[PDB]
């Protein structure tokens, strides 16, 4: 059928005084991702990809991150498009993120109203190169399949 | 139902004395991309992706660098040869998504305008595609300006 | 039908010392990746993704070279009811040239998925000297799956 496929990039500088949170899950670590809302650079990633599909232009030109992601989720059945699946990679050096994907996963399916078989996330370091790998931000990817 | 996926990078560096041209929109601005061609970012990370979808190469391999018929090239002219190989080999496009990433200048009033262009070139309705401005939040020679990225994706149907 | 699309992404730093295999091809160039194969790292994840099976860290502990893990990725998103549709990708490395070597990269990636050469793509691009990856420091991959259930 009318199948549409939309992909989504987003970075946040780590800095002193936040709490970290990443796919609405609050990480231990004495850093945490800077922005104008909670900054959690996933859930911005996961969005951009959807609006993406959907053909809806992007985050900028729509608008914590969870509630965005909601709302995200309810302008793209507005314009008559289901979500099928939703992939994404995090890359950061530092902290690990393997014991919080999971819930991170259980979040983005409950936001998107989706079975947790449609949702994945996966978790990367950058080998120590460029500003990612001096942990100086972290870098969300995302991919995501729509159909209307 | 015979869909095929595609995904294209491009970057370029910035520099004085060339014109910005990114969707095929000749942006105001002091400096400019720097390429063998007009050097259009985002056109050429969407062609790599519809290359890629059909399982035909990439753009080097299509329109190469060293070929000094390119120089200067108009990048919507070589999206749309793109389209046609696409095409010939039987596939047709079903949409383009995209993100171009740069510090400056500020691109949101003129992403409705690349578009319009990448529709005309793929002979899509405006629907069918979907272009993203941000920046890199300060970070890295993006956020220092050095250069501006395009990512892009493509579905296709054989 | 049930179509699910993967993403994958990886980088290894490029020094000296090493050799330098990407695709399961070995290019002869001065340096090489900390068999490190960037590319088939990033189309396993993508196949992981697109079947929601989570990354090749949690499937292949580091606690068998690259196209070994392929394979099994592979016969793990059969299992779990998904059949490969195509894969791209793209290569970033400042240097050496890429072109040459990108049929032999397809043709082991297409065996290794039992997929037919026209589903498979690998493309080839320079970082324009940007960034560590201009400077010939590592080399980037990024890969798209689509399979359906
Ligand atoms: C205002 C809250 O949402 C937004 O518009 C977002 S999300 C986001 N991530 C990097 C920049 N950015 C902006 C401008
Ligand atoms: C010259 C038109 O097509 C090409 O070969 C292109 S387009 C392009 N963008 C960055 C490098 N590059 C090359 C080598
Ligand atoms: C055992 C092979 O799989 C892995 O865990 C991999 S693949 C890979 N590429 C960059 C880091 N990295 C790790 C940790
Ligand atoms: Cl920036
Ligand atoms: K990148
Ligand atoms: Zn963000
Ligand atoms: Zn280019
Ligand atoms: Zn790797």
């Amino acid at each position: 059928m009318d199948f549409r496929i939309g992909q989504g990039y987003d970075v946040h500088q780590l800095v002193p005084g936040r709490p970290l949170i990443i796919g609405g899950v609050t990480i231990p670590y004495e850093r945490g991702l800077l922005g104008h809302s909670d900054a959690d650079v996933l859930l911005h990633a996961i969005t951009d990809a959807l609006f993406g599909a959907a053909a809806l232009g992007d985050i900028g030109r729509h608008f914590d991150s969870r509630a965005l992601l909601r709302e995200c989720a309810s302008r793209v059945a507005q314009a008559g498009f289901a979500i099928r699946n939703v992939d994404s990679t995090i890359i950061a050096q530092a902290p690990k993120l393997a014991p919080h994907i999971d819930a991170m996963r259980a979040n983005i399916a409950a936001d998107l109203d989706l079975p947790l078989d449609r949702v994945n996330v996966k978790a990367k370091t950058n080998e120590k190169l460029g500003y990612l790998g001096r942990g100086e931000g972290i870098e969300a990817q995302a991919a995501a399949l729509v159909v209307r």
